[PDB]
């Protein structure tokens, strides 16, 4: 199953750390994240929001980036890997009207989202999940996972990737920081 | 709502004409085809199958394509365009795990997919529909519509594609004619 459902209440295998509300209208505070391989029709028992995503093929990355991808991204579920932070995304109307070739040169040529991500390999790991088309109010749920140790060079790969062209089409973006239970 | 449901069954708008099991598994035969702009978790007790998908962003055309299209491609539901073809397709794992770069040299460098659709613009109306993510048993629902006089140059394109590299990665595919009640 390619269904991933995040949900904020007071259960889960997550704890909140923190919420930055960075762009947009916010996601209030709560406990934990409980996540769910499947969707989830009906909401979880004292819980205030639900996300969910698939995981898709991939959109944008030519052979050779994932072929250096692959060489160096380190697996989810890591036993070091107790940080995380999950990271809802929607973007522009005035992105998604635009062509294939326009997004891709946006997205590497001009903002090096693959070549700057590479960086910060193999400390962190990632999942991302698409859900614009499902409706939801968030385009892209994306997920990070690291050790402690990479925490401050998260930080500054956040600040840079705001600093790109590719974000100029950000609307909403949230940070949900966690810690593994 | 970018989801719709196709229920082929005793009733809808579309009365089918012929289902050609082209390759793989088939659709049973039904007498019409019901089309409805929405999810549908109950299917209808005298139908037989449920088809659903989602309208998307653009995955592979260019710009230049994409203004190509806008120059010549037709509205859905005019007048004349009483006979339609639905053609669920499948794609093969080899396809998916393919990179992006790799995709779009088969569809377009190697298949000429766009080039030779708009051979058969402006008689010809589409609407491409995406189900992979959803789960369902095919990738793609695939839909045309057009006048009478146009069947000759619809059955010529279905050939012509079938021959390209692109098809060597269906898996599965369906042909439902119908006609607009
Ligand atoms: C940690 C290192 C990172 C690496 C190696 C990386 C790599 C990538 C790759 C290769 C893609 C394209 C996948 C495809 O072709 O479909 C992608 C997409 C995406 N990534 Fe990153 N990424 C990293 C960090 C980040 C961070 C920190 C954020 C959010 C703050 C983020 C947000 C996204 C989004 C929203 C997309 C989807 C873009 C779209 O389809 O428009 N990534 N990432
Ligand atoms: C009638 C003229 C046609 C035109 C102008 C045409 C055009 C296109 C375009 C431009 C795309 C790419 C959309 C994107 O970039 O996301 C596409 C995708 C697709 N079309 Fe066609 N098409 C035509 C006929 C057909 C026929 C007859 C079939 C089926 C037999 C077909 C099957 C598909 C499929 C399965 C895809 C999805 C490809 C993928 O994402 O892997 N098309 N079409």
């Amino acid at each position: 199953n390619n269904r991933y459902s995040f949900i904020g209440g007071r259960t889960g295998q997550w704890q909140v750390v923190k919420i930055r509300n960075v762009l947009g209208p916010g996601l209030q505070l709560v406990e934990k994240v409980n996540i769910l391989n499947g969707a989830v029709a009906e909401i979880p028992l004292d819980s205030a929001w639900r996300l969910q995503g698939f995981a898709s093929n991939i959109r944008y990355a030519i052979r050779t980036e994932l072929e250096a991808l692959q060489a160096v991204e380190p697996m989810l579920n890591r036993a070091e890997a107790i940080l995380a932070v999950l990271i809802p995304i929607k973007k522009s109307a005035q992105w998604w009207e635009m062509a294939q070739d326009e997004r891709r040169d946006i997205f590497e040529r001009e903002s090096h989202h693959t070549a700057v991500g590479l960086e910060y390999l193999p400390g962190v790991a990632r999942r991302l999940l698409h859900c614009r088309d499902l409706g939801e109010e968030f385009d892209f749920l994306t997920w990070f996972e690291f050790a402690p140790e990479h925490s401050s060079a998260f930080n500054e790969l956040l600040l840079r990737m705001r600093a790109s062209k590719e974000w100029e089409y950000v609307e909403r973006e949230v940070e949900v920081w966690l810690k593994r239970l």
